């Protein structure tokens, strides 16, 4: 619906604060802003987004956005240099996919260890010593540690500590085929976690609300949660500290780093009003304070407002935990990774499967065999390998008038017969062309390739080759089909 | 350059009149309008258009626009119902390509027979009797007929009379493989034309300006030309009539029908100002009169201004000749057709080749083997043949709880294991997908496919399949490569 903004944001984040920014936007531009927090919005989005039940702006961590973008659900964002300099460049890095900017970076999230200072003046440096500490607190009618086991996000810091990883990065891209879910170190992490359930130290059933209300009512000594969760501990008036996670096997726990991002719906007719709201009303010391006051955002993208929160000890510990972690891949194969790791952790902790079986299946599910779709990078390699073959044929013709073989960035034209139109078969290596067509040049009477009239460019007609509209019309059909 | 309009239009059309409309536009919106008439603008366009040396608006006949559109050089035009009702629907038909509107129809052109009434009170009903009439006029120091032989556009009426054709139309599309350039009837037409050169009735060298200044100075009895050429005959004060072309072999001459169209450069940052100028300033009784006063447009698209010119006898004869002709295919394979037929006519009339050789080569050049690029139509056929196979597997599973195989407009999901995530390999028949990936559904505990949260749609994740962004990023690379 034109002339108003719908905004989806997670239900554990500061949506009431975001509403307050949207109130300010309505008073200043006369435009209604609706902030909504649906269950499972991250899987709700791709289906509904293109139906005008979807929002104008979606908030989530940067990992889901690779898939969204590749679904053609996000508009690309176009901020001017002046605005770009307001946010840390590494946050920009995170909302960058396939060389496009797909979102606005908001804040940087990382799991930390939150401990009850009064129940435990000194948080344990290692995971290994928790069993002993829990067995001690159980005697005092308490538990040592309780945290969301249902979500793979919270258990990963342990599973990644001794050697686990989502996808291997190398030479500036992710290997979708290489997954470190079932190596020696990951088994060590999950085996240890399963043992905690086995030995009655934790319950397998513990979900987000069970473990938070457990911590808030002083029933547990330690929780693992993110910045957003701090507001509730303050209301419950528990004397708490936020600290670096425990080491496992002398190796630091490696939490996934989330950059909360705001994306703009490609289907929204309110794109300009979206940009206007995000750049001028939300990403400002005031706007971020409003959200931050409701639930803490973590380390915000905005450099100016960041320097302020960067004196907060609770942030420092989130940043310390962020440096020790790994930033989540934002590639499309992530949703399979999450489903795989959820299944795995759930099955292992319940007993449905042994740790080794659970992870070996997760290995196979998460890991995708190479995409068969040709990427821009690969296409360019074929183009360079064809340019090469053109240097070669020109060097070999000249080694012993017709127009000379030349390379025009796409084809390699052969010796032209003077006065003639030269037809050359549209090159098979250009993935997108019609390889049955022909491209044309006029080779003039004197052995120079005819020129575009009154210009200094070589005339060539490629209209049999190019299928830009057809490719669109077809691909659009598949998109409409996927969405209506 | 933002905030002003550059307009390319042919040099034999009414560019001074179009300038006058552009003057009016500048006085009313404070926007500078430049009307330019470059040599060979129809082949100049594709190369320069994407360089900001190209125009905002290009005028040409509808045939070249298939190629332009497929080059992604034209913006699609979006006129409202109210405006669409102002122009005849068949002119709209002509500027329609692959189900998009790519231009604005301006006027309808057709070659006619122009005769000097004073040198010849009765124009010859047949082509056969011209030799006798010329041999008579030569004795009086004149010639019977002189017209542009250099361009295939003017010779085609004869070449298409006894059975020639560009591309066979069938079931609402052109067969690029089927060309009637070298059938029995086309040879008859070209043989006859070559005989006129042979027997000294016409000169092979006769180009556009030679033949018009010949007619205007009273040196020839008959010319073949279009509406645009009438203004000069009126200045030269020759008593002329415009009439239906001579029949050949008892068959009417079949001229190509051109719908002069105005297209908007996809690269232009002035698209809105383009639409504004074309809809409100040019396609109006006043605007078209201004152009029409400079050089006649033919039968204009605008119904209201058309009824006026539709009383002009000269138009009536163009319309009569239009009905007897064939409307030019606007497919991309046209430019090859033109190059093929030019070469052919040139070589035959000069003597470089015998008529049969000339046309058999034109046959091979003009005719393209089928496009290998999959079109939307074909992709849908594969989708329907996959839907079919789904009805089939559902009917055969039910012929003898799990979630039931069903068809979701793209894939056909197999029997689901209750409680499980169902992975299904991205379908190989979807040309645009990544056929290595997997699509996902949750089959719930009770044997119903899990639903998109709070909605009535079946949840499915296709993010491994879809490559909408990659396909763009890659194709864009090829476009930039073709243009810079
Ligand atoms: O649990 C898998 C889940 O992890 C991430 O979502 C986080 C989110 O980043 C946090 O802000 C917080 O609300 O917890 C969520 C998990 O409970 C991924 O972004 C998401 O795709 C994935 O499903
Ligand atoms: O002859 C090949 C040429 O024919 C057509 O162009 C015509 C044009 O439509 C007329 O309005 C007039 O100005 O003469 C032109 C050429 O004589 C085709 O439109 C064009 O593609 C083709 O090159």
């Amino acid at each position: 619906e034109e002339g108003k903004l719908v905004i989806w944001i997670n239900g554990d984040k500061g949506y009431n604060g975001l509403a307050e920014v949207g109130k300010k936007f309505e008073k200043d531009t006369g435009i209604k802003v609706t902030v909504e927090h649906p269950d499972k919005l991250e899987e709700k989005f791709p289906q509904v987004a293109a139906t005008g039940d979807g929002p104008d702006i979606i908030f989530w961590a940067h990992d889901r956005f690779g898939g969204y973008a590749q679904s053609g659900l996000l508009a690309e964002i176009t901020p001017d240099k002046a605005f770009q300099d307001k946010l840390y460049p590494f946050t920009w890095d995170a909302v960058r996919y396939n060389g496009k900017l797909i979102a606005y970076p908001i804040a940087v999230e990382a799991l930390s260890l939150i401990y009850n200072k009064d129940l435990l003046p000194n948080p344990p440096k290692t995971w290994e010593e928790i069993p002993a500490l829990d067995k001690e607190l159980k005697a005092k009618g308490k538990s040592a540690l309780m945290f969301n086991l249902q979500e793979p996000y919270f258990t990963w810091p342990l599973i990644a500590a001794d050697g686990g990883y989502a996808f291997k990065y190398e030479n500036g891209k992710y290997d979708i085929k290489d997954v470190g879910v079932d190596n020696a170190g990951a088994k060590a992490g999950l085996t240890f976690l399963v043992d905690l359930i086995k030995n009655k130290h934790m319950n397998a059933d513990t979900d987000y609300s069970i473990a938070e209300a457990a911590f808030n009512k002083g029933e547990t000594a330690m929780t693992i949660n993110g910045p957003w969760a701090w507001s509730n501990i303050d209301t419950s008036k528990v004397n708490y500290g936020v600290t670096v996670l425990p080491t496992f096997k002398g190796q630091p726990s490696k939490p996934f780093v989330g950059v909360l991002s705001a994306g703009i719906n490609a289907a929204s007719p309110n794109k300009e009003l979206a940009k206007e709201f995000l750049e001028n009303y939300l990403l400002t010391d005031e706007g971020l304070e409003a959200v931050n006051k409701d639930k803490p955002l973590g380390a915000v993208a905005l450099k100016s407002y960041e320097e302020e929160l960067a004196k907060d000890p609770r942030i420092a510990a989130t940043m310390e935990n962020a440096q020790k972690g790994e930033i989540m891949p934002n590639i499309p194969q992530m949703s399979a990774f999450w489903y795989a790791v959820r299944t795995a952790v759930i099955n292992a902790a319940s007993g449905r499967q042994t740790v080794d079986e659970a992870l070996k299946d997760a290995q196979t599910n998460a890991a995708a065999e190479f995409d068969d779709v040709m990427t821009k990078e690969e296409q360019i390699f074929l183009l360079h390998r064809a340019q090469a073959q053109c240097e070669k044929r020109l060097k070999e013709v000249l080694q012993r008038r017709p127009c000379l073989p030349e390379w025009d960035h796409i084809l390699c034209w052969p010796l032209g017969a003077p006065g003639e139109v030269v037809a050359v078969p549209c090159p098979d290596y250009i993935y997108d062309f019609n390889h049955k067509g022909h491209a044309y040049r006029r080779c003039d009477r004197n052995g120079s390739w005819e020129l575009v009239p009154g210009h200094n460019r070589t005339w060539a007609n490629y209209s049999e080759c190019v299928k830009f509209l057809t490719n669109e019309t077809r691909e659009r059909e598949v998109f409409d089909r996927l969405h209506h």
